[PDB]
């Protein structure tokens, strides 16, 4: 990966020496992206709900996976399931027994530094994987992508600021994250992530991923071209809100 700092450094030290999932894929790939793009031509709202249990910030929620994506299912585009350990307490087991029992697309939401967590992703059940471009190197990149769609998944590619956009567009990605927290600072800048969210072009699937806790923000950034909108932590303490995202 690239040279890292802080928590960052820690999570991608561990990510690799994060042994693999070795059991046959049980469930076929459907595209999150895909799905997004038919809902915007249907007018609905689309979501992607996150069943993360805790922040990297540091804030733990502990609830049924199984009741809250079971839920989602109704009414979610996608289900981002964190599977980070450490600073997500998020683990593959989770993810495995989610995609076991919900039939909408699953984005698998960890740090992916190596070509086995995309293998991990694809064989658990995941439809997608996240790439951050903050850290990887753009060859690293490059390869993770082409390795991903070797397996039908269409990688979702999360840019932080202006340079990420950069490499974002150098590597074709398709499907991208505007991240309005920066991932090792830990805040949010809604004015850099509209910004960016200018700049990228129509063709690409757009996702505002932030701090979202109102369908006025919904408006905005859809009002600004973006197809899918991301809650977490607002949907992990009330899962219910969803229903008022959609309205
Ligand atoms: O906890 N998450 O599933 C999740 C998914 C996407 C994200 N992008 N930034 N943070 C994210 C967290």
């Amino acid at each position: 990966p690239r040279y890292l700092k802080g928590w960052l450094k820690d999570v991608v030290q561990l990510s690799l020496r994060r042994p693999s999932f070795r059991a046959s894929r049980q469930r076929p790939i459907i595209s999150l992206n895909e799905r997004i793009l038919e809902f915007n031509k249907r007018n609905i709202t689309a979501i992607i709900a996150a069943y993360r249990r805790k922040s990297p910030c540091g804030l733990d929620v502990e609830r049924d996976p199984i009741e809250y994506s079971k839920f989602m299912e109704r009414y979610a585009v996608g289900l981002a399931i964190a599977t980070e350990e450490k600073y997500f307490n998020g683990s593959y087991e989770t993810l495995r027994k989610i995609a076991s029992s919900v039939s909408i697309p699953i984005l698998m939401w960890d740090f992916i530094v190596k070509e086995s967590q995309i293998d991990d992703a694809y064989n658990l059940g995941a439809d997608t994987v996240a790439l951050i471009v903050k850290i990887l190197t753009e060859r690293e990149l490059e390869s993770l992508l082409e390795y991903a769609r070797s397996y039908g998944m269409e990688p979702y590619i999360v840019i932080n600021d202006e340079n990420d956009l950069d490499i974002a567009l150098r590597i074709g990605a398709r499907f991208i994250e505007i991240c309005s927290r920066d991932f090792e600072t830990l805040e949010i800048n809604k004015e850099n992530q509209r910004k960016l969210i200018s700049m990228i072009p129509s063709n690409v699937v757009k996702v505002a991923w932030g701090g979202i806790s109102e369908r006025n923000e919904i408006e905005e950034l859809r009002k600004l071209g973006v197809n899918a909108f991301g809650i977490g932590s607002s949907l992990m303490r009330n899962p219910e809100k969803i229903k008022e995202f959609i309205l």
